[PDB]
């Protein structure tokens, strides 16, 4: 917070790149799957476009850039680093195409050849990423599965910080407006009272973990997102996962907590799934475990 910051936001024109086929739709814009021939030098890496509709205001607008700022000043092998920006009336931004698309989706298709050590350390890494966007005073505000995508099976990295929000000097949280929001996955005061801090991601990230161990399962399902705060302060919480070792489990509860900082800290985190990451076995059973694969540990970016 006192070296020159020194990002490239590299800026594009909409004849750099253009778009194959669509990923994402919804009113929170467009995603497309694309190419960006870079003016010049003739290679064609593969990326993610994201077109968010017409801005209606001034005010809306000043924060797409906010958005942008963020998303291109990161670095962290486990956070997705904003790749070019293209300013057109509606603004689009440009990302290192994740092919396998997000971890939600992954889990969900490959649950049956996904073995314990796969899930273990993508926890890890999701919490390796988070503690970094900490280190930065960050607040995620939207972390789910839907928003950790795979770059590879063995290297996952979080993504859209539509709602990402910078802290001030003396600031220990951040107050919202009333746009919208996944109830499911937020901590009892962001549902109360619009609160956002560290601790109310830690209580996304028990969510996430949630939905990885029992292999996509709906948070929550059929229960409609209105009374979750009751369900909540009455002490109700997601289930244990079948497959899921009271050792990990514990985790998860210790995550949604009442008392904000009775919740872990990802620093924490990392290193108790990073020791459960050693013998996964003892931690995860999955039947068929002895079985799975372990990870042994035109033209693509990073040029
Ligand atoms: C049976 C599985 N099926 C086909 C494979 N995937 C499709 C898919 C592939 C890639 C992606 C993808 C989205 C994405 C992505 N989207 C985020 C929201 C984004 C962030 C900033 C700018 C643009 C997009 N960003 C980077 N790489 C990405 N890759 C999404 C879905 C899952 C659905």
């Amino acid at each position: 917070g006192e070296a020159p910051n020194q990002a490239l936001l590299r800026i594009l024109k909409e004849t750099e790149f253009k778009k194959i086929k669509v990923l994402g739709s919804g009113a929170f814009g467009t995603v497309y799957k694309g190419l960006w021939i870079p003016e010049g030098e003739k290679v064609k890496i593969p990326v993610a476009i994201k077109e968010l509709r017409e801005a209606t205001s001034p005010k809306a607008n000043k924060e797409i850039l906010d958005e942008a700022y963020v998303m291109a000043s990161v670095d962290n092998p486990h956070v997705c680093r904003l790749l070019g920006i293209c300013l057109t009336s509606t603004v689009q931004l440009i990302m290192q195409l994740m092919p396998f698309g997000c971890l939600l989706d992954y889990v969900r298709e490959h649950k049956d050849n996904i073995g314990s050590q796969y899930l273990l350390n993508w926890c890890v890494q999701i919490a390796k990423g988070m503690n970094y966007l900490e280190d930065r005073r960050l607040v995620h505000r939207d972390l789910a599965a839907r928003n950790v995508l795979v770059k590879t099976p063995q290297h996952v990295k979080i993504t859209d910080f539509g709602l990402a929000k910078l802290l001030g000097a003396e600031e220990k949280e951040y107050h919202a407006e009333g746009g919208k929001v996944p109830i499911k996955w937020m901590a009892l005061e962001s549902i109360l009272h619009r609160i956002y801090t560290h601790q109310s991601d830690v209580w996304s990230y028990g969510v996430t973990v949630w939905e990885l161990m029992t292999f996509g399962s709906k948070p929550y399902d059929g229960i409609p997102a209105s009374e979750i705060s009751s369900i909540l302060e009455k002490g109700e919480r997601l289930p244990q996962p079948p497959i899921c070792t009271i050792d990990v489990y514990m985790i998860m509860v210790k995550c949604w907590m009442i008392d904000a900082d009775s919740r872990p800290k990802f620093r924490e985190l990392i290193i108790e799934f990073s020791k459960m990451a050693r013998d996964p076995q003892r931690y995860l059973v999955i039947q068929g475990d002895e079985r799975m694969h372990l990870p042994s540990p035109v033209v693509d970016a990073d040029e």
